[PDB]
């Protein structure tokens, strides 16, 4: 059997490997395929989005600020009033399911952006090479803090979290294999807290 | 003055920082802003695409195969016949200006894909965590070979290169500042060979 999963950016940058490697080990007969984009079929969606379709909130995901470890002027925590006086890297704001848009929804916040990339790993790579800052999930910053030489800081905003949801087509749940995968995906996702 | 640049994926993962850092050093009065997406304004586009708009081919860009250094079964070069017997990570194939689509344009090639991500840095991150392979520019693989623990292999296909172009609106070139930026961007881009 083939399962088509959509794991949206940035969640795909840790969950895709975890899901793929696990299912590869315990069920080599099962073939899982992944897409990250939300343009429009697809058995399961893992995202920060609610589809109203069955949607299950899995956890509240803490967000943080990231910058290069080698930044010449950022070291310790920032004040809320100072967040948007830095230069920011973010993912494309205008697209559906944009990870970054909730933190740059006004003109003054958007003016701080110097780079809009396609995915959060592109954002992190640019941050690692520049003086730009970005807002990212804590698990993502920590996963790449050592390899990409990033420092992590608290996000001093009231909107410092995002809820991760597992979603599927309600009618499809009435199937043994669909239920097995649902259970598997809940376990793997919840390990992110 | 403000310059809006579009540096398409994957070129943004090295050129965005190089352009931004350089212009930041030699002309702090100039403000450069970057987007990577090609949805549809924008003074300059750096991509593998020709717009017919002035387009200048800058260099032929050599492509390679990448895999995790820790892969259990990939070590040395592959045979052409073996390329699509691996499991592949790629960027979304169907979108305009998709980097990956030229290497997965048939059903048999597309069947090798297990992961379609939004950007090549997402692809590389998944490769680094799995047994998947991907096709990437040599400069990109080498930039992240050490940090993401990647091995590099020749791409044994006839289509082993892509041409990078700098493009702009012809009417806009009749301006001193536009010419200065054109000259700057040519120099920086050509350093990728």
């Amino acid at each position: 059997r083939v399962f088509h999963l959509c794991v949206c950016d940035p969640l795909d940058s840790i969950l895709t490997s975890q899901i793929y490697n696990h299912i590869e080990q315990i069920a080599p007969n099962i073939h899982v395929m992944f897409k990250s984009s939300l343009n429009q079929e697809t058995e399961f969606v893992i995202s920060y989005e609610d589809f109203h379709f069955t949607s299950v909130p899995l956890f509240k995901d803490e967000m943080v600020l990231v910058a290069s470890k080698n930044h010449p002027t950022i070291k310790g925590p920032l004040l809320k009033h100072d967040v948007y006086n830095e230069q920011h890297a973010a993912v494309s704001l205008d697209r559906f399911a944009s990870f970054s848009q909730p933190w740059y929804d006004t003109v003054d916040k958007q003016a701080s952006i110097a780079y809009q990339g396609m995915a959060m790993m592109s954002v992190l790579s640019v941050v690692s090479q520049t003086h730009l800052v970005a807002i990212a999930p804590r698990w993502l910053a920590e996963e790449f803090a050592e390899s990409l030489e990033l420092q992590v800081l608290p996000l001093p905003l009231k909107q410092n979290s995002r809820t991760c949801y597992l979603s599927w087509h309600e009618a499809a749940g009435r199937d043994k294999g669909h239920q097995w995968m649902e259970e598997q995906l809940v376990s793997i996702c919840k390990r992110l807290e």
